[PDB]
């Protein structure tokens, strides 16, 4: 047929996720195909930031690769995977094309190249879960992942990152190498060529510079690098030209190079070729060892059930994940606090204590420990740690039962007149 | 002579902060405004994204405001804050204009105006408690905050907004009413004036559809939004077109007008007025009631020594703050799980059991504790779990002796050949 864009990955209304399995099968699975070992490329990050139409220059590369204008015709419109202008999200879940290229390596191998583009990250209707798992699975599953961001690398960026590639890891299994492989990032409307010059050279001093790691830099800043440094086998950076204002901001800019400005074109032509050249091809390798597209289709199906499942932690916001540990954290303080101070009181070398003086003494020890946790601040506040409370509360109440029941065993009664 | 910036809020090289009480009394307390109602507008964001230029702006704005052409001549360069290109950030901390503006309202009343410009969040030097400490205080401090963002309101931008206003209200006194009053979405370089046109109508219409709470949107999506409503009284959005490639790209630029562009120039006039003109200047109330300069420095110096102490939890990454939720949680359950399972044996309910016997019983529940805790997956991974592991083993050892104590208590011996 013609070769066209097919959804892989479905993202639900109500956030689940569903894999489309005959399709999937009906493009990695072909008698071509099957048994070839595979490169995968995949583009990420943050939403409505020209990924779409980044993967369509990688589209007229792979088929025009022979040409030295393969970057197409001044005045043809750019196609594949839908992409558009306007602030709302288009691109959801995963897409791969449905045309896999066979290419040789200049080593005499005949590989087969997927390309994957996927719903970006942040977008208005999507929870973190939604977020994390699109870009998780794309980078288990890519051999080369082109991490897009815009103008720069804040350290929120690499926060991100972090987060969703450790999302990844626990689905996988545990090996000694390495999770993943090849990582770009590349920096969308990069402002300042005087600093560091367009491309790759200028990408890669920036990218040492800003994830250097070194003794005086504080842990915070450290760990989210060495992160980073253990996930790939590879990382780059290339330094990309804001496009133009045209290609922002014009309604009918449809893709035109005559449209595009020339020291984008020209930084472009240099970046596809650094990411799909036959011998920049980097053949998907999962624990170690290469993977063929039958392989690939397998791992896909597996990893995408235990997304499914719920045996992952649920990916959580700074506010709620740091609200909930402040908030279990202290109930456990103030319960450790209670059974120490009950301890001293009705432990098993204490004497018996008359059931109401035992009472008294738990009714004031709890009220200590609750004391103790309201005076914890925390983030969320107190209505957030209104549960919290409650339980802590309800375990001190199951503790003095407990209690209870040690101390009447120690029970003395004397009749007397 | 006279009036420049002035460096307010430092903060120092192993990141704790400092406030220059002398320079800020020097501005504050003199004798012509110190008693003054204040109005303190305050610019924040993502850092390298203009804020200080743009409050350059706001400063001819507030010397010039008679003239029609305020904006200045177009051969002037931009001078006052400090602001530049570059990749690295240049404003650090706080700072603040050293000339209060002295306005009349149009009720008649004369307030003391005062500016704000502060240390871009998420630069790569910075702690997020770096970052959320300057946000917080700039936000706690003004009672106008303008966000700055670049191109669109992502989700991530709402839950950083989140985040560092809930670190603002950790540290204020409690309250009935909303802790700020106005704050306002400045979208940079927006792209799309075909979807929502430039300025505030069209600010308006993109927010409200950004901010909207439905019934079937997700909670996560409701809440990080809710919280934003709750925090302030007065919530805009601003629409400002690109200023040109000149502007962003060239090193030799200036901030003279007639490198920048005109649509933006358009817009940048709107823009200054709508936040500053005498009918727009919100004066800073703290807890209902209005705040003088006078007040607001003692304000400042309180919740300076706050955010110096250790009261308030630390502010933490998704990774982390996740990471130590799923420890946490994982380490109540297990140790509530050995403790239930003693109860069953050891409870004060139950008989003597041979210590020999109690061992063997602790150890095969200890054991299976420990595996419980082993087979939850939690971010990240072992490496991170390992001081929670140890400190469930070591705190179930501790129950085990509170047991072994419990037990002796009940201790049978019969003499027998
Ligand atoms: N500022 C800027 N815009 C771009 C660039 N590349 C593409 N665009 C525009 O970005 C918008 C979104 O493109 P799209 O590929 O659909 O974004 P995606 O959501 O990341 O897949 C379109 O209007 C493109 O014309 C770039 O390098 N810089
Ligand atoms: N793209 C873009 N660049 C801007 C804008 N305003 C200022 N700049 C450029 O942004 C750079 C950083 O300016 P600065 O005010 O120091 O940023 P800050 O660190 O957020 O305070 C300078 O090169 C300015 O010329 C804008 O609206 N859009
Ligand atoms: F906003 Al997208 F693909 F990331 F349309
Ligand atoms: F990078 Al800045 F003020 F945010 F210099
Ligand atoms: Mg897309
Ligand atoms: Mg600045």
């Amino acid at each position: 047929k013609k070769a066209g864009p097919v959804q892989v990955l479905i993202v639900k209304d109500d956030h689940s996720f569903e894999l489309d399995e005959t399709a999937l099968n009906r493009i990695l699975l072909s008698e071509a195909v099957r048994d070839k070992e595979v490169v995968a490329v995949s583009v990420a990050g943050a939403f409505r930031k020209g990924k779409s139409f980044l993967m369509d220059f990688m589209l007229r590369y792979m088929y025009n690769q022979e040409s030295v204008d393969w970057v197409g015709d001044y005045n043809e419109p750019l196609t594949g995977f839908s992409w558009r202008g306007g602030s709302e999200r288009e691109t959801t879940g995963i897409q791969i094309w449905s045309e896999i290229f066979l290419i040789n390596k200049p080593d005499g191998k005949k590989v087969a190249v997927l390309l994957m583009d996927t719903q970006g990250t942040f977008d208005s209707q999507s929870t973190l879960r939604d977020s994390a798992t699109v870009f998780a699975l794309s980078t288990m599953i890519s051999s080369i992942q082109v991490y897009n961001l815009s103008q720069n690398v804040q350290e929120d960026d690499l926060q991100h990152l972090q987060l969703f590639t450790e999302y990844g890891r626990l689905a996988m299994e545990e090996t000694f190498l390495k999770p993943f492989q090849s990582l770009i990032f590349l920096v969308r409307d990069w402002s300042f060529p005087y600093e560091f010059s367009y491309g790759a050279d200028g990408g890669a001093k920036f990218l040492e510079k800003r994830l250097k790691v070194s003794g005086n830099q504080h842990e915070e800043l450290q760990n989210v690098r060495k992160h980073i440094h253990s996930c790939f086998t590879n990382i780059s950076c290339f330094l990309l030209p804001h496009p133009g204002l045209k290609v922002a901001t014009n309604p009918n800019f449809d893709g035109k190079l005559k449209e595009i400005d020339d020291e984008f074109i020209k930084n472009l032509k240099i970046l596809i070729p650094w990411l799909l050249s036959p011998e920049s091809l980097d053949i998907k390798e999962i624990n170690g060892n290469k993977i063929t597209c039958r392989g690939l289709v397998e791992y896909f199906k597996a990893y995408i059930k235990i997304y499914q499942g719920e045996e992952l932690p649920h990916p959580k916001s700074m506010l709620q994940a740091t609200a909930e540990a402040n908030n279990l954290a202290a109930v456990a303080t103030a319960k450790d606090t209670y059974n120490k101070k009950m301890e001293e009181i009705c432990g098993g070398d204490k004497p018996f204590l008359a059931p109401n003086d035992l009472q008294t003494k738990h009714l004031q020890l709890k009220e200590e420990s609750v004391k103790l946790f309201r005076g914890v601040k925390k983030m969320g506040g107190e209505e957030f740690s209104r549960r919290y409370l409650q339980q802590l509360e309800s375990e001190i109440d199951e503790l003095y039962i407990q209690y209870i029941k040690h101390n009447d065993s120690k029970t003395i009664f004397h009749a007397a007149r």
